[PDB]
């Protein structure tokens, strides 16, 4: 995606994480066209987080890392 995205989301231990939401709800806080940074620990955001934007509405990107806490970026593609 954009993952040059400015936007809070970060979810931790929101499964998908928890956070497989906060894309969702995410492209409705962001544009189409735009992007938005996610974050996690529960670290099935990670998995799920690339799920969220998926209906979200927002450019798929590539973020994930389980050291402490996971995130998702999307560009808003609404």
């Amino acid at each position: 995606m954009d993952v040059k995205p400015d936007r809070v989301i970060d979810a931790r231990g929101s499964y998908c994480p928890g956070p497989l939401m906060e894309l969702i709800k995410a492209y409705k806080q962001a544009k189409v066209g735009e992007v938005i940074s996610v974050y996690s620990t529960d670290a099935g955001t990670k998995k799920d987080a690339p799920a969220w934007i998926q209906k979200s509405g927002q450019e798929l990107v590539g973020v994930f890392d389980r050291n402490g806490y996971y995130e998702i970026v999307m560009k808003k593609v609404k």
